[PDB]
């Protein structure tokens, strides 16, 4: 009679086995997604950097209008996009964070295409992108020796800061380099 | 890429075939190509 008993325990321990064995496997699913997708991001946050080759302007009256970058991809950077990057200005006068805009709109910057095909984007190594940032916008213009500092932070979250230095004196200077 | 910060004008310079404009062009003086530096003796105008 013991017998018959053990057939319904049997199959109890059954489905228990079966749900204590699922679960493992539906949660290493949760965390094998979790983890691979964080490796990339973080890969991503360190390599995926922005450099900035350059910063030139042009020069009217005798203040500084325009704080033109020219952005490059770091080593190992993949797509960078401009469009989901923002920049952050740390000026004598203004404090913000300039987001990207199309055609400088103050609180803004704008990108036109150096060199490759789109104009947000940097696909390959070769591509130079320069960043348009009305500086007669976002502040009072620019005064001599007048101090911005400049932090393009990207998507992922690799920051790339720059101390703009523009001259002493503009005396006579159509377009000076920061 | 080349950088012009002149007197005047201040914009960067790309690559043409036969210069003007806004543009550069690569004349060679010792070695085979006229737009690669692959030797050390390599001279390109
Ligand atoms: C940052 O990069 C931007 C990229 O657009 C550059 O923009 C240009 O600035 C010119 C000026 O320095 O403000 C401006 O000039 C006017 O328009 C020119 C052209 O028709 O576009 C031209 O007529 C005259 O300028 S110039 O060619 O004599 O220098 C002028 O009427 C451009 O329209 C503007 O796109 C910034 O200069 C640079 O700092
Ligand atoms: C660099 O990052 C930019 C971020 O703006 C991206 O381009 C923009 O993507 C928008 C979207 O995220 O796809 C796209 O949005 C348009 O409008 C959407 C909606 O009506 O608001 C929708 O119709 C379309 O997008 S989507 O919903 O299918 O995703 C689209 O027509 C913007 O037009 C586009 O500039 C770049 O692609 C990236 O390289
Ligand atoms: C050689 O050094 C002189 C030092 O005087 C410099 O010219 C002067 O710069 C002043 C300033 O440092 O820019 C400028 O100041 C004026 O008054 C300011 C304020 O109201 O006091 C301000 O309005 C203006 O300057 S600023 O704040 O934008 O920088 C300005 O109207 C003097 O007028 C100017 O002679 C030379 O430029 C330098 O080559």
């Amino acid at each position: 009679q013991v017998g018959i008993g053990t057939l319904i325990v049997f199959i109890a321990m059954v489905l228990v086995a079966a749900i204590a064995a699922g679960v493992l496997i539906n949660t290493a699913g949760y965390l094998q997604s979790k983890g691979s997708a964080t490796g990339e991001e973080a890969s991503a946050q360190v390599s995926n950097r922005i450099n900035i080759v350059s910063a030139y302007g042009n020069v009217x009256x005798x203040x500084v209008d325009y704080v033109n970058l020219t952005v490059r991809q770091a080593a190992g950077a993949d797509n960078i996009n401009l469009x989901k990057s923002t920049i952050q200005w740390i000026g004598p006068d203004x404090a913000t964070t300039l987001t990207y805009x199309x055609x400088x709109x103050x609180e803004n910057f704008t990108t036109x295409s150096i060199k490759g095909x789109x104009x947000x984007v940097l696909v390959d190594q070769s591509d130079r992108i320069k960043v348009i940032m009305y500086a007669x916008x976002v502040x009072x213009x620019l005064x001599x020796g007048x101090e911005v500092q400049l932090t393009v932070t990207t998507q992922y979250g690799s920051k790339t800061t720059y101390w703009a230095q523009v001259p002493e004196s503009l005396k006579d200077k159509n377009a000076v380099x920061l």
